[PDB]
């Protein structure tokens, strides 16, 4: 017995997105591009032309197909997508401070959390994890699926992923790193039941004391270089057997765990946002950077001064989905455990060892200073909103989403004196396998607002007015985005269309326009939590900015990041313009 299945993902009609695109380039264009972008545009839908034959590849293309878009956008997203995955792929996530100070304190958390993950397995395994709900419809729960037991693989050309989970006998292990180190750690017992957190915490303990050592090769490290540096080493990593086992056991563990470092001197109000970059990235190669596996779907990291989070591979999932499983974990660990699995011996966990060669060591020291340069030139801060959050838009009958998006088109516009190419992921779970789409948040509307918001010639009334219609302008777009009704989903799919079809690319794709429209200085998503976190990543851009938010009642969690390699943007200055606009936006709407 089941529901009925989802609706498939549809093409939306010709005319409509390409109408849709003209209007959404309006404010980021000149007169004359925009002016030839319309001449384009018209050739493109012609009657009898190529937009028309594109058009109807895709709709057949829907017709043969569970979801026409999914395997072109895991392949041209994310596996053929070779730049490496630490801050331009995998996001991070960081947990409000635990308050353990010694280490029982830390394993206790660390094993309860690792308990929270096989708790929230039972369901996967068995199929049994609740459908979630967006306006009364279901949505799509696969990507939930392939979260655990999950591993990216690198490849000479473009890279695959592998999935365990239901294999014939799948795996019953997770992995754990310290101080670099990796170790196989079986949380089931023979009879397939658990292992409960007491006896997770007997053998963290042991994992924890086989792993004192500081001065071992990070060779984790060597997932956070460029892919086809990766492919290469990757390769030569595994010609060894002992290291070709190890490898193995971490591709397959149900999930990885990270017993992290303290990082370095406080510096103060620079807490949070040094944090972010732990999870993120892990600090550098002196520090927690190699106490990883970033080709792993899913790494929880502990350190031992409290801070917590995790970082996951983009490939498997969105946000949402990652945030959600994190607050069941997170859920659980306040949980009293009713259960302790009976005394019994345990083995000892098992180290994985790798056998260093010089030319290992000469890949692992080419990953380092890759990395470094990276961390090096991002710069990232973390924002706690506190004067408030969902509570405010609501009494004014505003999606606080949509509030939020119009508050940083008027925080750029403030900075920079114009709009923005802007994007904003929108979900597409109503549809079968479906994941996301963009919502453009600089519209005509938007940039009218900005422009009559700080000029004193305009009545207080008229501004509210503009304000209004920007908040409520972009929430339709995101209704629509939702429903399977944007546009950009779709052009990619009509370019992608034009390369099987065998037609050369059509010129509004090759139009200065197009790349301007593509070209996002603000990537932007919600990733909403019941825990209060916040998710982060960086810039799509080298001239650009990254930024996720967490609204909850009261307050909001803000991410922002930028590359110091840019002179003309900063994260911490962007965060201070933001956080007067809201505030600027509520004082505007309470008078």
């Amino acid at each position: 017995h089941h529901t009925d299945p989802l609706p498939r993902l549809p093409v939306p009609p010709l005319q409509q997105s390409l109408d849709h695109y003209l209007k959404a380039l309006q404010p980021i264009v000149s007169e004359e591009e925009w002016a030839h972008t319309k001449q384009l545009v018209d050739e493109f839908q012609a009657s009898g032309g190529v937009g028309e034959r594109l058009q109807k590849g895709l709709e057949r293309r829907a017709r043969k197909t569970e979801n026409w878009l999914s395997e072109w956008w895991l392949k041209t997203a994310y596996l053929q997508y070779r730049q490496p995955v630490v801050i331009y792929s995998s996001p991070g996530v960081m947990l409000p401070k635990q308050d353990f100070v010694d280490l029982q304190g830390q394993l206790r958390f660390a094993a309860k959390l690792i308990e929270g993950v096989l708790d929230f397995k039972v369901m996967i395994d068995n199929e049994t994890l609740p459908v979630e709900y967006l306006g009364g419809k279901p949505l799509c729960m696969n990507q939930y699926y392939q979260i655990l037991s999950s591993c990216r693989v690198p490849g000479p050309k473009q890279d695959t992923v592998s999935n365990f989970s239901k294999t014939k006998k799948p795996p019953t292990h997770i992995t754990v790193v310290h101080n670099y180190q990796f170790f196989e750690l079986d949380v089931y017992h023979s009879d397939g039941t658990p292992l409960t957190a007491d006896q997770i915490f007997v053998q963290l303990e042991k994992i924890w004391n086989s792993s004192l050592q500081t001065n071992k090769e990070p060779v984790g490290i060597l997932t956070s270089n460029h892919r086809n540096s990766w492919a290469k080493a990757y390769n030569t990593l595994i010609k060894d057997k002992v290291n070709r086992d190890s490898v193995r056991s971490i591709q397959k563990s149900i999930f990885t765990v990270c017993l992290d470092a303290t990082m370095p001197r406080v510096s103060e109000d620079v807490y949070r946002s040094h944090v972010a970059g732990q999870m993120l990235h892990g600090g550098g190669s002196r520090l927690n950077s190699g106490n990883r596996w970033f080709d792993k779907t899913l790494q929880f990291i502990v350190a031992e001064d409290g801070s917590c989070g995790l970082v996951y591979e983009h490939a498997a999932a969105e946000g949402p989905p990652i945030v959600t499983l994190l607050d069941y974990v997170i859920e659980y660990t306040k949980k009293p455990e009713l259960v302790r699995s009976p005394m019994v011996p345990l083995p000892m966990p098992k180290k994985l060892r790798f056998n260093i060669t010089p030319e290992i060591k000469s890949d692992i020291e080419k990953a380092k200073q890759n990395l470094s340069i990276m961390i090096q030139d991002l710069d990232i801060t973390v924002m706690v909103f506190h004067h408030f959050g969902k509570d405010f838009p609501k009494s004014e009958k505003l999606s606080p989403d949509a509030f939020i998006q119009m508050a940083l088109q008027l925080a750029y516009y403030r900075i920079y004196g114009q709009a923005c190419a802007t994007y904003e992921s929108a979900s597409l779970r109503m549809f079968h396998l479906g994941r996301t789409d963009t919502i453009r948040s600089a519209s005509m509307d938007s940039l009218t607002f900005v422009k009559a918001m700080d000029d004193s010639s305009v009545t207080e009334h008229q501004k509210v007015e503009l304000l209004r219609k920007a908040v409520q302008a972009h929430r339709g777009y995101t209704d629509r985005a939702i429903r399977g009704e944007a546009f950009d989903r779709h052009l990619l799919g009509l370019k992608l269309q034009a390369i099987e079809d065998l037609v050369s690319t059509p010129d509004i794709f090759m139009d200065t326009s197009y790349a301007i429209a593509m070209h996002f200085h603000l990537s932007t998503s919600q990733v909403p939590a019941k825990t209060d976190c916040v998710m982060f990543f960086g810039p799509v851009v080298p001239d650009g900015y990254g930024v996720c938010y967490n609204p909850m009642e009261a307050h909001i969690n803000f991410s922002l990041s930028a590359y110091n390699s840019c002179a003309e943007t900063n994260a911490a200055r962007l965060a201070h313009y933001l956080e007067k606009a809201l505030l600027d936006m509520r004082a505007l709407l309470q008078s």
